[PDB]
């Protein structure tokens, strides 16, 4: 006896996450039941307080299972509960400190220049392809200390890291997987024996030193948690920045006063990341049965964490369905909660906030091309805008490196 | 000093009730200043809970002051606090007893069947030109046993007397208003006195019968109570079957649920009523100075209940934005709530049910003629639906007289 308006959904489906129904689907779910089983019986928190709940709670919700709904988990730090994953973790924090990530702040905004020099004469272009996605890949690249095409190698590997995993069945999806980690695993073991014998100030440099309780990393460990950096802080960025300035450019009021005020931009970033929440869901394993908040779970069933659903859960944020640059406080949970909170979580405001404050400063007059819906791209874990026309008085490029 | 954010807004300004912006609106009342203040200082109660409160205190919040935000009140009940109100409430009430009521069943579902025998055939109507709007004239034009042309004159009376009492500033203006009312009355007291001499059935012979605590009313007022019904019983009930239709034919699955079955009527009634709010807002005056859900209130002012905003409160609905015929519990506040919840309440859950009922199986595949928003009325007061084409495969007219 289901009722008539229960959503009839597949949450490992992209299309859910694309098609545009999702926040309809989310208001059911956090109004009636708020721990939803979809069609195939599979577990999803859908408001902000159970996600906090299994956030705070690893002993019962645990990482070790992995992180996606139909794989198991990976040797690196988000499929690991503590104690493992907090020394593993504060090994590879050597790489994120505050003053890593500040001292990036000429690099990145140099970056920034130039991905607008190369659109600014003509007046449009796609905000998507031609400066979203590639900031946070450039970003990237640069902090492991290689070429671009060594960045495009990688980023390429680890994109189909991600496509064979998430599909493993037929023998020659399996051997393409392994041909894909071999090579991967090759070109970043001969970049670390460089480094261990000719140290740079790169990320793989970081790492090699990185030294915490009498511990050090292992080439492996450093080759998987690379991979887990490729792959976590790429398409994500992207999406905040392609999303949040989407909403910026939608409320002609609110863009204005961040054109008129970069002091407002913190606050714009903070409502960009919940508005957009590029991760859908991180999955957690059950290691006891339990009662959680009002559904049964069984011991070893997945539960997946909604943070878009957490991140419009109107009992927290009050009016979650306007776009607020000025919502104050917003305690979102685009980057999750608790001991696994987004380790990129700093450098990925720092892009958004230097892009940003560019875009805003160079291209004042921007608008979208067309008021239309911005096409999603269908995935059931990282999503956001697949293309974005925008329009613009063209100026002239800064052409810095001359 | 006021945030970016916050809407400037009138909320005496008919467009803000049909320009679609209202909702948008309240959520960020509800969640910032529950008791916001409007551009000219008019405080409005937005929350479920401030409606409420004050409806439940009206020892400090009085309807005497009248229940329109700058007219003073009129001699009928709504404008009148216990126990004066109460013992109107009480001699008017012998009209809408449960047995009044159901005993017009037939004659309304009479009625129903004709209106729609005037567009069956033809496979297209205006859905509120020629269903909604007509009939809660008829039932009211029949309540008070009057010819249809009487009915059409009581009603444009109470209409531009409505309008004349809302704007009367100048000379000629003043004059127009004192003419309709001397005519309104002239005719009223005349059907008075004929139903006193000669009884029938109808609403004038049952108010002049009415009798309680020993008292009954005097002629002067069943002219006050009448205009009150002509007034509060017409447009209201059109709005909620245009709006409330309105919904029903966008959500297919939830039009085919009541298409195969009428016992989901009563629940998809109450959601109809919630959803569309025909009444935006009514006054009361504060008799005190009080600190009010936030803010400072001071005697003498005025303060507007937004049963709407009431109606979307999601700490009380959960998902209000989703309409769910299917909506379980659902205490809405479309009626207002307290010693002056709506007297004809019930009258208009029975219009609204039986025209639905045969709205549903005669026209079982009704839909709206294009899917663009439907026009509402710019009004302060009572709003819904301007006009609401639809289409239909035609059939075959009753045609009951016969
Ligand atoms: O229902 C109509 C018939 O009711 C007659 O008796 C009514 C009584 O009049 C009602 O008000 C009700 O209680 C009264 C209460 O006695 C009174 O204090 C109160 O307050 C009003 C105040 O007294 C007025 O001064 C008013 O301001 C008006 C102003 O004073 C005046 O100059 C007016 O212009 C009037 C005009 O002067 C007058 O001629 C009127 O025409 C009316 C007829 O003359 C009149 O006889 C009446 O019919 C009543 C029967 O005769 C019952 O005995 O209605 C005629 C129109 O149909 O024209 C203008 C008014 O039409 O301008 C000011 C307003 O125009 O201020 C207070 C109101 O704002 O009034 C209450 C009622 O509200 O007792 C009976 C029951 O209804
Ligand atoms: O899933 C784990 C499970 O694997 C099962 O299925 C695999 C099969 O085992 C494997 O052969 C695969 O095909 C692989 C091939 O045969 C390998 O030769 C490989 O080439 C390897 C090279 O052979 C190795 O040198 C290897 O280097 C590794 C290094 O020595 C070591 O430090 C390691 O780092 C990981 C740890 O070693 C390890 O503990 C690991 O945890 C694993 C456990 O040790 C396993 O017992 C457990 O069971 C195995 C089954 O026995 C096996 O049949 O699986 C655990 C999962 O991790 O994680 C550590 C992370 O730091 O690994 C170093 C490399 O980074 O790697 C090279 C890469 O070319 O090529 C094939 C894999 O690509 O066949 C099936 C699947 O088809
Ligand atoms: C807007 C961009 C980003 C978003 C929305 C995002 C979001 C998240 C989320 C939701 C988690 C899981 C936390 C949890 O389950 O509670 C996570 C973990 C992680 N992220 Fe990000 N991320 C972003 C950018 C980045 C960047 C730039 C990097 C690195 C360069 C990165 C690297 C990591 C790593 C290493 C983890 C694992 C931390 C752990 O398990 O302790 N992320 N992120
Ligand atoms: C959908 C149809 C209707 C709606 C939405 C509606 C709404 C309301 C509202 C909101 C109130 C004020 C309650 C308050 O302030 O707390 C009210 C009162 C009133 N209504 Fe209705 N109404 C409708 C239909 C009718 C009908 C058919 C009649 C019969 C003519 C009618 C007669 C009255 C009367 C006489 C009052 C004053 C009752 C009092 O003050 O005690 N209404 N209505």
């Amino acid at each position: 006896t289901q009722m008539l308006t229960r959503p009839d959904v597949d949450l490992v489906n992209g299309m859910f996450y694309a098609d545009g129904g999702a926040r309809e689907a989310y208001r059911w779910m956090r109004a009636n039941e708020p721990v939803f089983r979809d069609r195939n019986g599979l577990a999803a928190a859908t408001t902000y307080q159970a996600v906090l709940d299994a956030e705070r709670n690893p002993e019962l919700f645990s990482s070790t299972g992995g992180i996606r709904p139909d794989q198991p988990g990976m040797p690196y730090m988000i499929d690991m509960d503590d104690p493992q994953h907090l020394l593993r973790r504060k090994l590879v924090n050597a790489g994120f400190t505050r003053k890593r990530v500040m001292d990036k702040v000429d690099s990145i905004g140099r970056l920034c220049d130039t991905l607008i020099d190369a659109v600014c004469e003509r007046g449009e272009c796609d905000f998507v392809r031609d400066i979203a996605a590639p900031l946070p890949m450039a970003v990237i690249g640069d902090m492991l200390g290689v070429l671009p095409t060594e960045r495009d190698m990688l980023l390429k590997w680890s994109d189909d890291l991600v496509c064979g995993l998430s599909s493993h069945v037929d023998e020659a999806a399996i051997q393409k997987l392994m041909d894909t980690f071999a090579a991967y695993t090759e070109f970043t073991k001969d970049v670390i024996t460089k480094r261990r014998a000719e140290p740079t100030d790169d990320l793989f440099s970081v790492l090699v030193n990185s030294e915490v309780e009498g511990q050090r990393m292992s080439d492996d460990e450093i080759v998987f948690e690379t991979l887990l950096i490729l792959i976590g802080g790429d398409e994500t960025t992207r999406h905040t920045l392609s999303g949040g300035t989407e909403q910026l450019l939608r409320h002609r009021d609110q863009w204005d006063a961040l054109v008129a005020d970069v002091d407002l931009l913190p606050g714009a970033i903070e409502e960009m990341l919940r508005w957009t929440s590029p991760v859908k869901n991180m999955c957690r394993t059950l290691t006891a049965d339990t009662v959680f908040h009002g559904t049964e779970l069984r011991a070893g069933e997945k539960i997946m964490l909604m943070f878009e659903s957490a991140n419009f859960d109107e009992s927290v944020f009050g009016d979650p369905d306007n776009f607020r640059i000025d919502r104050n406080p917003n305690s979102h949970v685009a980057f999750g909660f608790g001991t696994h909170f987004c380790l990129g979580n700093q450098l990925a405001r720092l892009e958004l906030r230097l892009m940003t404050e560019r875009v805003l400063r160079r291209l004042p007059d921007l608008r979208l091309a067309d008021d239309a819906p911005v096409p999603l791209r269908p995935a059931n874990f990282v999503s956001g805008p697949e293309s974005m026309p925008v329009v613009f008085t063209p100026s002239a490029p800064v052409l810095a490196h001359h």
